[PDB]
């Protein structure tokens, strides 16, 4: 894997920012697209862009092949048993929302029990929210370890015979843990649940595989696997989409219309009403080819390196307090003392380093942390190490001038 | 307008389909988008590309000031009073269900009555119902007169004092209807009822003005205006918005999260939840830009001229069916007698021309007209009077070869 090859293909990151070269860190929020996803892009609406499933001409075949052919490599890429598990949404929050309105309020019933995490992001726990207050059912916590990881005991403690869904995240989006989604599906099983994986920080930089995490749901978002905004995947089990109502109504989505009731398609269109997402999930499988011809062990490799390498360097300062386990992704989220996150990525920007601020996301995080916000410098697969040398000789010259200050 | 020029800059309509050049008859299916639209996507990826009001670098502000001048853009186009009335959303089929979501199932109460016509689109209809089983409401139909138009007093007829929603569209994409909008909505408000107008097909094509209509709903997709796909838009009243729920919950639309309550943001974020299509935003602003560049008056004109040669070409054509009113938008639906419009389209695109056949999303309108599928040619800005004419001569030619058969 060499990295130079890599960042040669993404155009956004050769130029300035306030005078300083551009250290884009910020793939957590967003990640940039390289000249395959961008050229896909133009080539669909150059050559054969027109609607999919709706009208049999050449250039119609065309894009309906090239979006169910994206729909099979997503199948291929998360290892799903058949791309009627393979749905097409607008994003993470998107598929989330879905399976908490079409899976949770039409089974739960009071006594019942969700449970999520306290490092969730808020699209893993305002649908849950709203769904158990629909229902009537109860929101339970799984308290988090001091490093900020997850033990299987507390698992197993925090989920009952009366719970119906486990929703836990992949990887934290501000921690960077990895969590233990095998082992929590089969304690999520053994008590008669199902598990939500909110993996929309854990599909761009790591393998993932359906069939050994055994999860029942999966929600990635492709913004943030070098694909196009727009656009994501939702994963659940064949079995539980069948019995699951659509969120959505429209065409596309229905095989008989009478005057007051319609029947449903088969999967997966079932989920999909109305036009789709046609060049963005073609997008997004350019992305998943990119992806593979890099090799997402590789990919993994380096984001490790990185983030070890971050570690240590954040460890060489001192008034830095880092958030999170040793073993963690490419992310890395801190404070400094005695300056506010927001005027640390300000004077970061100042020197063309771009990192994120507030509580990305996760108040529920941020006050279980006792802060009220926090800076994130995360990495992804077009990062060097010199970027992490620029970031914190950044942040030593911040720590220098407020204190001279 | 030089129709000429418009052609120019639209790539994908300079190809040959099957050894004939290629005639696009299926707009109003998708349109096709001009090198405004796919460079801004392709200036967006590869020089500002980055998450929207989550990080304040400069990548970020350039991001999300592309995205709400985009708003205020549609905001323009439409004529609505602030840009928190419009909501950008999946298409139109998304935002006809988070209506009938938000608003229906939440302000629908037995004997309360929802009134829609024969001759919408399925995404105009299932919501609909869906609302009323929810709810345990009644859906009301407006009968249609023989040419496939609406009088006003069978509007007034059917919507009676316990009707509180009117849904209708502004143009069919099968009769190519213009409906009566204005009146309607005058007449349904004077019985306490809001209406929702699906504006899909007559945004891109006419000039749409909210004030005018006092629509209290209209849903609109930006993959007919020459936009990207996956993009749309909704816009409602902001005091009906305001009290309505958000229909996703996340990241964006919340103020404040604690562990089992969250409250929402102000509008329009309140209804945008997770990561927004930014890209595809982007580039319906460059559509609109675009389209106000050429002027809608003036593509209202250029439709409404080649409607008419249409109309009168295929009335030199005996054995022709058409179906529809006289004053139109620029679609023809139509049928051959004794040819299947499976077949029709076959041949049609043997010849290079891209027709639709089937119901068009839209069952209960062809069992209205007592058939059950058809053949559809519809025009936008880039098409001419010699496509027209190819499409007649391949439509006389499929008729000398099936009395041949
Ligand atoms: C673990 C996790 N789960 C869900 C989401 C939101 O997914 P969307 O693609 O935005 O719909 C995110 C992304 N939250 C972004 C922007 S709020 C971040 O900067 O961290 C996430 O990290
Ligand atoms: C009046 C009207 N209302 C809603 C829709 C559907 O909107 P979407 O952008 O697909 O979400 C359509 C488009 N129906 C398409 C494809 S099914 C046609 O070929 O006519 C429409 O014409």
């Amino acid at each position: 894997m060499n990295i130079t090859d890599i960042r040669e293909q993404f155009p956004i990151l050769h130029q300035q920012v306030n005078g300083h070269d551009l250290v884009y860190l910020d793939s957590a929020a967003t990640s940039q697209k390289p000249r395959a996803v961008i050229e896909t892009l133009d080539k669909y609406y150059n050559q054969y862009n027109s609607n999919v499933h709706r009208g049999v001409h050449t250039l119609g075949t065309r894009a309906t092949d090239g979006y169910e052919g994206a729909r099979e490599k997503v199948r291929k890429f998360i290892n799903a048993k058949s791309m009627a598990e393979i749905i097409f949404t607008k994003g993470t929050t998107t598929s989330l929302n879905m399976v908490a309105l079409s899976y949770a309020r039409a089974n739960l019933k009071p006594g019942d029990e969700v449970v999520i995490t306290y490092m969730e992001h808020h699209a893993n726990i305002i649908p849950w929210q709203q769904a158990v207050k629909a229902t009537g059912a109860t929101l339970k916590y799984i308290p988090l370890q001091e490093d900020g990881t997850i033990s299987l005991e507390d698992v197993r403690e925090t989920v009952t015979s009366n719970t119906k869904i486990v929703a836990v995240s992949h990887v934290s989006n501000v921690l960077g843990t990895v969590n233990p989604i095998k082992e929590m599906a089969k304690i999520a099983h053994d008590n008669g649940a199902v598990i939500v994986v909110d993996g929309a920080q854990s599909t761009p930089h790591m393998k993932i595989d359906v069939q050994d995490l055994d999860c029942d749901f999966f929600a990635l978002s492709s913004h943030k696997m070098c694909g196009p905004t727009g656009v994501g995947v939702l994963y659940g089990k064949k079995a539980l989409l069948e019995n699951m109502e659509p969120a959505e109504f429209g065409g596309e989505m229905i095989d008989f219309v009478g005057l007051y009731e319609s029947t449903w398609k088969e999967l997966p269109w079932k989920f999909e009403a109305g036009t789709p997402i046609i060049a963005g999930a073609i997008g997004l499988g350019a992305a998943i080819d990119f992806l593979e011809e890099i090799g997402l062990d590789e990919i993994s490799r380096h984001e490790h390196k990185l983030a070890a390498y971050a570690l240590e360097r954040f460890r060489q300062l001192d008034g830095v307090t880092v958030y999170g386990p040793e073993e963690r992704a490419g992310l890395v989220t801190f404070n400094l003392d005695d300056v506010h996150p927001h005027d640390v990525a300000t004077v970061l920007d100042a020197e063309g380093i771009a990192v994120r601020a507030g509580h990305h996301c996760a108040q529920p995080l941020m006050k279980w942390l006792d802060v009220t916000a926090t800076a994130r410098a995360s990495f992804y697969l077009y990062n060097t190490e010199e970027e992490i040398d620029k970031l914190v000789e950044a942040l030593q010259k911040t720590k220098e001038y407020f204190t001279n200050v």
